[PDB]
């Protein structure tokens, strides 16, 4: 009777577990919006992250060593600089920051929430006046170069401040997400023991 | 089985039932308290 009456305890875990599957079912509505707004927002990104691979050492190197800068690219490559912790307006510092073997690696690298809002608002500024620039001349044929890591740059900012409207709901996320996944785990270790 | 997880229900009821046993307590404290008052004031009135 007594162990009876046990695995009754446990099925009344089990009718918690009916509670956490409503909450299965929140948590399930609230990471399909995340997932919608994922799929409007990260999939330019992968596709610029898979470009930059496709990026060809000659194309940068040569360029690299130009002696004069096009004023789209300079344009377009200080802000992807200003990325990079050396904040500069110079072409030599360009050049040595993008000289070293070890460029090659953080093409990918760069995350998205390391901006800060001020060079968010300082980067929609030049984008401001410089609207005509960036993919527009990446169509038009400025530098093969050029067109990945720019239309890389010209992203991860629409990430941004609006990733921001996702932090709360990432937040809730984790805790539900923690919270179903202890309830989850005791409903499948409850159920075995019941 | 189920007409004892009925009964242990009930059980669970007598659980409820000590706790108003608590309150109880607590009952017999505070009319302890208002006799002993009582005890202090109204004896006179039912002499007059």
């Amino acid at each position: 009777v007594k162990d009876q009456q046990e695995a009754e305890k446990k099925k009344v875990m089990s009718q918690e577990i009916q509670e956490q599957l409503h909450k299965q079912q929140e948590v399930i509505a609230d990471k399909q919006m995340s997932v919608k707004e994922d799929l409007d927002k990260v999939e330019p990104a992968v596709i610029e992250a898979q470009n930059a691979v496709k990026s060809i050492k000659k194309q940068h190197l040569v360029e690299v060593r130009s002696m004069a800068n096009p004023p789209a690219a300079v344009k377009l490559a200080l802000e992807s600089i200003c990325l990079l912790l050396g904040e500069s307006t110079t072409d030599w510092k360009q050049i040595r920051s993008i000289i070293m073997r070890e460029n090659f690696i953080p093409t990918i690298v760069n995350f998205s929430a390391e901006e800060i809002s001020d060079a968010i608002r300082e980067k929609m500024k030049k984008n401001y006046m410089s609207n005509p620039s960036y993919n527009y001349e990446i169509v038009n044929r400025a530098s093969l170069a050029c067109g990945p890591m720019v239309k890389w740059a010209i992203a991860q900012l629409n990430y941004a401040d609006m990733l921001k409207r996702v932090e709360p709901l990432r937040n809730e996320l984790q805790k539900l997400e923690d919270d179903a996944k202890d309830n989850q785990q005791k409903a499948n270790e409850v159920e075995q023991m019941i």
